[PDB]
């Protein structure tokens, strides 16, 4: 994404969509890079917080993580998958964020559609399969409001 | 449609359901790879992971007076509509039980038509899942 404003993203979304390289990333719920994202924090040094759930030891967990600007605009790398790289492929701010994740890398990827409100975005989920075209996706997940306002989804 | 040109072998190339968890998990209720046709009535051969094995199962697909139309007869009768085949290379399913699509193919390759076509089939339809497997797991046991 050409011009990305970090300070424009601050605050609460919801994974509306998933896609990944590999069934294997997304196909059960406790798949490692099944994580719903809750909360983007821009710090003043242009890192992000991110807070997400994820399904582990058969319980819905909180995650604080750090992802680090980098010498590319619209790329950070995430210590808790081995310095491994989230894109931001576009976002309008105010409705949408559209970003892929390197699995902890080079060989698969899991991409997400979110969402500022718990409510299907036909707009925003157009936008996502439109930049997907082009990845060699085998796994697709959509979400409704009721999972999106549940607990890890469920 | 014509039962005896579908007759043969077949491959679950892509799936598509209704809800996550028709197929969602190598164990998930709606997680089948299509092996066979015969006509008889359609018999439907295929695999299926169940009690972590990837077991066989025939099903029976009886007619109707609507020559796409068939149902499997079961506790609950599940309606299966072939949606467009051209019988040498691709054929598209959906299954009632809530609905889940799938495309099938003659050999164990990457359709990308055949995926296109499904895709374009399934744009009306409520699907929140969506799989697409590759020729090692087509020619693979339970896709694995
Ligand atoms: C800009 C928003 C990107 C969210 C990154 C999510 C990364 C999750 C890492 C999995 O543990
Ligand atoms: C025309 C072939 C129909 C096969 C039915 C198999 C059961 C449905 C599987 C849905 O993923």
């Amino acid at each position: 994404m050409k011009g990305l404003d970090i300070q424009k993203v601050a605050g609460t979304w919801y994974s509306l969509a998933m896609a990944a390289s590999d069934i294997s990333l997304l196909d059960a719920q406790s798949a490692p890079l099944r994580v719903y994202v809750e909360e983007l924090k821009p710090t003043p040094e242009g890192n992000l917080e991110i807070l997400l759930q994820k399904w582990e030891n058969g319980e819905c967990a909180q995650k604080k993580i750090i992802a680090e600007k980098t010498k590319i605009p619209a790329v950070f790398k995430i210590d808790a998958l081995n310095e491994n790289k989230v894109l931001v492929l576009d976002t309008d701010y105010k409705k949408y964020l559209l970003f892929c994740m390197e699995n902890s890398p080079e060989q698969s990827l899991a991409c997400q559609c979110l969402v500022r409100t718990p409510e299907v975005d036909n707009e925003a989920l157009e936008k996502f399969d439109k930049a997907l075209k082009a990845l060699p996706m085998h796994i697709r997940l959509a979400f409704n409001p009721t999972q999106l306002e549940g607990q890890c989804h469920v």
